[PDB]
């Protein structure tokens, strides 16, 4: 029955050792591969614990009386249980409640109660908080009155005198059936990014490793690429699968966006991962935008040179320039320093680059990416994050390097950890050493 | 420089025969497989002419002036132009308004203007329309109010008189700043889910290529299960990230659900795909919940056994009831059929497998799973669906067959398309003929 014999009644995580458990997470190959690396494994209830108690603290601290969770992120957050992650992305079936005593409620699928059960923190499995047109047809109304009815009556119980609930985001049918019931609603996302921002030690243990797993998986995409680019067949799409499957193979979840791109087609960047036959001696540029193991978020960038001729000089240039970029705003990292202050010091890109320049220079990144969002100064709005660094913040530092017109992107990104007194750069995987020059 | 050598200056769907293109789309090896297979391709334009005018139709119909999308899927269907699809599920950046006049806007990334340029019925590309905390923290507000007036603007311009604007899903703030400029916000999923509901021809002919790519795919899968289930390390995720490969490799896009189990994880059904080391003599069952070529749903389901010994007697039933479950409900459909009446006259599944049956009998599908939901008769709500099929609806038929504390369960599904006199069941995938009871 146990899924990994060497072991007792847990594995590392201390979760079950069950090879028939209804929870999922890592595979075996990668709780092999991190073992190898010496990686300490973060312990799953702790980490619950953190997040919970975090969240409660902060509907506590804005003095709401409870915090309602349709986003899937914010219920992974909240929970730390999946049901179907994308499909629950554009179908709100899901629901958790979180109130200022603590007391947290999930109105999960009909046939699925038992999702969550690992979880004690969450104490009642519902239904019904499926408020959208193909679930219910014409009659997701009445439904609506009798979710919000059971609404009021958890916040009388749980935050009495209290009408002030905070929601990520509600069916329009939803939003009016909790204001009949005399809500004020309030801004969730407000309260879930900035509860997000802060890591605690066993959710930075969990990202360390799923980083690992990430890099690794990138690993096999680069040794396929520099293997098959240029026979004439292999597209785009062939590469990028060798990623797909590696995640999934490590207890990956999904990749977020198409951003791979060959040759011509990384300059405009944001061109989408497609057909495209490569080609030999061309530019091949991505950002990862993973959702890895333990549901973490792993968003880096690289752009390698392959082919048997040298890149060209002003290849070589945009390299070492972005990079340059990358390294220099990342210095800036430490706690106590205030976000529109990184925006105001930033790296200055060389005028040709300006034009087409990323849409941050930095991001935070936790379960997806994530609050704050660090501008270029013409950009920047005032009063959008006047905020300061604190330690256990997670930020990805990003460099887009193109001219207008021109013929290559370079794309890099690392994802960085504030520290007590500084920063740690969590990325490790390398640099084209031909595009940085120094072959 | 052409993608494809053998043809002129398009491919087999009118798209551009060109490697450098900005579009994405299927691959060489989904074209070859599809030509082999004898399957006429959808032409593109018309399938996107044919998706506008009949959603402008839909908004002419009801007396609105105008539908406001920031679903991506219904974003895809008015403008086939994706960005970041599974980013933006849960990151509301883009949105497309459609006026009664057919007049479409579409705002996107803001640095990515061009994705949606090679579909000249999308008449601007701006940008502005991210109402969400990540993007804009404390400074929402003021974005909300500056993309309301926009809207008022076109809407004045391209459906003078009217109040009425249906919204699909929208940000708190964006709903408060589309009131603050006098519009009547109506129920934008009643007339997406309705207009989509049916498909043209070249959406069917889309759907067919989709279905076989799919069935492709999960070929590969049932290879790689038979010849690896029970080596002693071979997971769920491992055999599930195959399809994921497959599917990426012949230009899908993504996967909906994590539904795939192996042993007695199968029972209850909707237990996720993990780390679970896969056992000889033993179930298999999934759900391919795929989102494929050309962006259209394939969602089928089958169940594998895999050993030396034979399936139980037990086995070899719940199978034989669950593939006569969906064959009898199959014959139900034709046009003029009421939904509800589907749901009175379904075939009754023993009492058995009553407490654990799937959540509907039947839904749609296209570019994912689609209005409308034939619940079984003990869930379904009266007045929710009352509306009689019609030709070119497409259904999935479902069977979930199961005990209560049982140590399996059988999952099957077709696709079936409404056609002018009857059906077509468009899913050709085998069924396990050990399960089947057969040799
Ligand atoms: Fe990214
Ligand atoms: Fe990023
Ligand atoms: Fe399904
Ligand atoms: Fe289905």
């Amino acid at each position: 029955r146990k899924i990994d014999p060497s072991r007792g009644a847990t594995l590392g995580d201390g979760t079950p050792n069950d090879n028939d458990r209804i929870e999922i997470g890592p595979t075996q190959l990668a709780f092999s591969e991190w073992a190898a690396a010496g990686l300490q494994l973060p312990n799953l209830d702790r980490m619950r614990e953190y997040r919970w108690k975090r969240l409660t603290q902060a509907i506590v601290d804005r003095g709401y009386g409870g915090l309602l969770m349709f986003d899937p992120l914010n219920i992974r957050y909240a929970t730390d249980s999946t049901n179907m992650q994308l499909w629950n992305t554009h179908n709100p079936f899901r629901a958790v409640l979180l109130c200022a005593d603590g007391y947290m409620v999930i109105w999960d699928y009909k046939n699925s109660p038992f999702l969550s059960k690992f979880n004690p923190l969450v104490r009642e499995q519902r239904s019904g908080a499926d408020l959208f047109y193909f679930d219910r047809g014409d009659k997701v109304d009445v439904q609506a009155d009798v979710f919000a009815n059971e609404v009021r009556v958890l916040m009388q119980d749980h935050a009495p005198g209290h009408t002030r609930l905070a929601v990520d985001k509600i069916m329009l049918h939803g939003l009016r059936a909790l204001e009949a019931q005399g809500f004020e609603i309030m801004e969730g996302e407000e309260v879930t990014e900035k509860t997000r921002a802060i890591k605690g030690p066993d959710e930075i243990l969990a990202m360390r490793c799923a980083s690992h797993a990430c890099e690794t998986a990138v690993a096999e995409m680069e040794k396929f690429a520099r293997a098959h680019v240029g026979d004439g067949k292999t597209s785009e799409d062939d590469i990028w699968a060798v990623l797909h499957a590696e995640n999934i193979k490590r207890g990956g979840e999904w990749i977020e966006t198409r951003l791979l791109a060959s040759g011509p087609r990384t300059n405009p960047w944001f061109q989408e991962c497609g057909p495209r036959i490569t080609q030999k001696n061309e530019i091949i540029a991505f950002d990862t935008d993973l959702i890895g193991s333990y549901g973490i978020c792993v968003d880096i960038s690289r752009t390698w040179w392959i082919g048997d001729q040298k890149p060209r000089p002003d290849m070589v240039y945009a390299m070492q320039h972005a990079h340059e970029h990358i390294m220099t705003n990342m210095e800036m990292l430490k706690p106590g320093v205030m976000i529109p202050d990184l925006t105001a010091n930033c790296h200055r890109l060389d005028d040709k680059f300006q034009a087409q320049k990323y849409g941050c220079l930095m991001h935070g990144v936790g379960l997806c990416n994530e609050w704050p969002l660090v501008a270029y100064p013409d950009k920047a709005v005032p009063g959008s994050y006047d905020y300061p660094l604190e330690p256990g913040m997670v930020l990805c530092v990003e460099a887009a390097v193109g001219e207008v017109g021109g013929d290559f992107s370079i794309k890099l990104e690392d994802q960085v950890l504030i520290t007590e007194d500084g920063y740690e750069n969590l990325t490790t995987y390398p640099f084209d050493a031909a595009l940085m020059g120094l072959a």
